[PDB]
C-alpha cells in the first residue's frame, strides 16, 4: 500500500494429456487498464523490491479468493540482485495467510539483460527450491534465456518461448529444434511447457513431438482477475 | 574518416578430422603492442559504421602479407552499423586489391540483440552468403546468440560459447547440451565449431562426440600481427 495501484490476470496453463489444467500464471494489468507494459513501465529502480512482493502478494490473494486449487505462477523480476534470504519472508506469510501451500507456488526466471552471469540467479533459483517453491525459466529461446542457464542449474521447468513454438507444424527447422530441445529437456530432468500457442495445428504438433504443458490463446487469453475456463474444442475429445 | 589507429591479431583453427588448419580468427589489438578491449571501447554511435570497414581491411591486408592460404574470419559489429546492403564496397574492393578470396572470408555475427526486427541481421547474413562469403554464428549459448536466430536463418558454422565447452569431459549436464545441440547443428546442416577448448580432455571429449572444427589456448593463442603454427597433439589423439 504505497505510491501507485495495478491489479492482476491470471491465463491458463493446460495437462494437454490429461486435459487438466495445470495452473495459471499470474499477469500484471492495470485498475482497468489491459496493458502490463503500461504497470511495469511506471515503476523504477528505486521502488521495484517494494513493487515485486506487492505483486506477489496481490497474485496469491486474488488466487486463493478466486478458489485456485491447482499451481499460481508468477514472474520473477529481471532485477535479480539484493539478499534472497529475507526477501522471501513476506512471500511466506502471505501464501500462510491465504492457505496457498508454497508447493503450489511458481516463480518464472526470466532475463533481458545479461547481470551476475548465471551464479547468482542460480543462487536464487536453489534457494527458492530448498523452500519447496516450484521454479521456471520463461522466455527460453530468446534473450538471455539460453542454453548458458541449462548448463549451470535446472528449474523444474522450462517455458519455451512463443517464437519457437509458431507455426511448428509446417516449421522443418523449428520442428528440429524442438525435437532435440526436447530430448535435452528429457535428459536434464526438465518438464516443457510450450507457450503462445495460438492454433490447433501448433497444439497437435506439440502434443505429438511430448509437449504435455501448454499456455497460450488457443486454450485462453488472460481473464481479468479471474481464472478463464478453456478452450471446449480440445476438452470434449 | 576518422580518428584513433589499431591493429590485428590471429588465432587458427584447427580441423580435427583433416588434421588441417581451417582458418584464422582476425582479433582487434591497438598499437599498444597487444592492448584488447581498450580499442573496442573508444568505438562509439559516430564511428560505429567508420570503425567497422576499417577492422576488415586491416585484416585483409594483414592477412594477405602474411601469406594466408585458408580462411579468414571476422566480427561483425553488434550490427550497430546498420549496414545498407550495398555499402559492403569496402570489404569487396579490400580483398580484390590484396588478391584475397571473397570465399575464403567469414563474417562472425555475434550478439544480434534484441529482436532485430529479425530480418535485420537475417538480411545481411543472408546478402552476404549471396556475395560469396562465410558466415558464422558467435558465442552460440551465451548472448542474445542463441535458438531464437538458428529458427529463422542458418549460417555455415556455429562457433559454440567456450562456456558450454568448460571441463565438459567432467561435466554430464554440459554432456547432455553438446550431445543435443550436435545432433540439432547436423539436422540443420550447420558445421559446429568448438571455442575456447584449453585442454587436451575437452578436445578429447568433444572431438569423439563429432566435433571437427576447434579454437582455443589448447591449440594456440592469438598471435599478434602473426600467423600461430598449432600445437600437433592432437595429431592421431
Ligand atoms: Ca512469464
Ligand atoms: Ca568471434
Amino acid at each position: 500500500s504505497l505510491d501507485f495501484d495495478f491489479t492482476m490476470a491470471f491465463q491458463p496453463i493446460v495437462n494437454c494429456r490429461t486435459k487438466e489444467i495445470f495452473g495459471y500464471e499470474a499477469l500484471v494489468r492495470g485498475l482497468n487498464n489491459e496493458s502490463a507494459y503500461s504497470v511495469i513501465s511506471r515503476v523504477n529502480e528505486d521502488n521495484r523490491y517494494l513493487f515485486d512482493q506487492m505483486c506477489r502478494v496481490k497474485a496469491i490473494a486474488l488466487a486463493a479468493k478466486l478458489g485456485l486449487t491447482s499451481k499460481l505462477s508468477i514472474n520473477f523480476l529481471p532485477n535479480a540482485i539484493y539478499v534472497p534470504e529475507r526477501c522471501i519472508r513476506t512471500t511466506l506469510e502471505a501464501a500462510k495467510r491465504y492457505q496457498f501451500p508454497i508447493e503450489n507456488i511458481m516463480f518464472e526466471f526470466t532475463e533481458a539483460e545479461r547481470v551476475e552471469d548465471v551464479n547468482h540467479i542460480k543462487r536464487i533459483v536453489e534457494y527458492y527450491k530448498s523452500l519447496g517453491f516450484q521454479t521456471a525459466i520463461d522466455d527460453f529461446g530468446s534473450g538471455y534465456s539460453g542454453l548458458n542457464l541449462l548448463a549451470d542449474f535446472q528449474t523444474n521447468i522450462v517455458k519455451v518461448d512463443m517464437g519457437l513454438i509458431r507455426n511448428i507444424h509446417a516449421d522443418q527447422v523449428r520442428q528440429s529444434i524442438m525435437k532435440n530441445c526436447l530430448k535435452l529437456f528429457s535428459d536434464l530432468n526438465i518438464q516443457p511447457l510450450a507457450e503462445g500457442v495460438e492454433s490447433h495445428a501448433e497444439f497437435a504438433w506439440l502434443k505429438a513431438a511430448g509437449v504435455e504443458l501448454m499456455q497460450g490463446y488457443y486454450f485462453a487469453k488472460p481473464g481479468f482477475e479471474s481464472l478463464p475456463s478453456v478452450n471446449p474444442e480440445f476438452s470434449e475429445a
